[PDB]
């Protein structure tokens, strides 16, 4: 039931631009996400110890959290704006998967979803 390391937010090597997508990705849909009431179980990995879920990273093998991608996105980590949205929704489908329709978790993931999906809606074009 050992923790993994975190995902990677620090790699000098690999490519990176700060994009007017990206900042929209910071300014407001990392920030929308962040602030509500059900953000707290995602502003960190998954801690299979401290939730006593040993089978976790049995089954979750690329694992994500907006504590991660907030990193990502404030130290430029990220080339384009499609990246960033891999992540997110990389963190939602983790929450489906390793959990049952109706766990409170879900329903949490559910709603933060819902507002992730209205503001990339309005994503805005590349400048
Ligand atoms: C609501 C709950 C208690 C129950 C619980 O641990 N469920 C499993 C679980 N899946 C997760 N996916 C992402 C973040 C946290 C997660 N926890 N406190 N998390």
């Amino acid at each position: 039931s050992m923790n993994p390391p975190p995902p990677e937010t620090s790699n000098p090597n690999k490519p990176k631009r700060q994009t007017n997508q990206l900042q929209y990705l910071l300014r407001v849909v990392l920030k929308t996400l962040w602030k509500h009431q059900f953000a707290w179980p995602f502003q960190q990995p998954v801690d299979a110890v401290k939730l006593n879920l040993p089978d976790y990273y049995k089954i979750i093998k690329t694992p994500m959290d907006m504590g991660t991608i907030k990193k990502r996105l404030e130290n430029n980590y990220y080339w384009n704006a499609q990246e960033c949205i891999q992540d997110f929704n990389t963190m939602f489908t983790n929450c489906y998967i390793y959990n049952k329709p109706g766990d409170d978790i879900v329903l949490m993931a559910e709603a933060l979803e819902k507002l992730f999906l209205q503001k990339i809606n309005e994503l805005p074009t590349e400048e």
